[PDB]
């Protein structure tokens, strides 16, 4: 079963990338199963701001690797990130600040959960989904 590990949020890089202190060393993590806009694209600032708000307000950050590859081709950890028990990946999607994306079968544990959040965000026309 997947498991959550301790970490500390050092820097929000952008809406879906964070620098964490993991096992006492800095490591950049890309969130699984999501794609936020770049900082210079519409909703980019907002998505970055959501991560920054987590850093600022979350008392507890946890990293959950999925069942497959743990590091991408750029050396970034690939994980689900939780803030005070709330999955950041899911929250971004639920708020329409990320699309479900990069769904590889080896790391797909939370796919249907996120697709559920996406469908709600789309029905509500939030953020990314408010755009025609
Ligand atoms: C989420 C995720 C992204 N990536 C890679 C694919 C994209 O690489 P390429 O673009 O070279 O194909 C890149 C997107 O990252 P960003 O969305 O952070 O720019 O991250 C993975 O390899 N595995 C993943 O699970
Ligand atoms: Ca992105």
């Amino acid at each position: 079963k997947l498991h959550k590990e301790p970490a500390t949020l050092i820097k929000a890089i952008d809406g879906d990338t964070v620098k964490l202190m993991y096992k006492g060393q800095p490591m950049t993590f890309r969130l699984l199963l999501v794609d936020t806009p770049e900082f210079n694209e519409k909703y980019g600032p907002e998505a970055s701001a959501f991560e920054k708000k987590m850093k600022e307000n979350a008392k507890k950050i946890e990293v959950e690797f999925d069942k497959g590859q743990r590091t991408d081709k750029y050396g970034r950890g690939l994980a689900y990130i939780y803030a005070d028990g709330k999955m950041v990946n899911e929250a971004l999607v639920r708020q329409g600040l990320a699309k479900v994306a990069y769904v590889y079968k080896g790391n797909n544990t939370h796919e249907q959960l996120l697709r559920k959040a996406e469908a709600q965000a789309k029905k509500e026309k939030l953020n990314i989904w408010s755009e025609d």
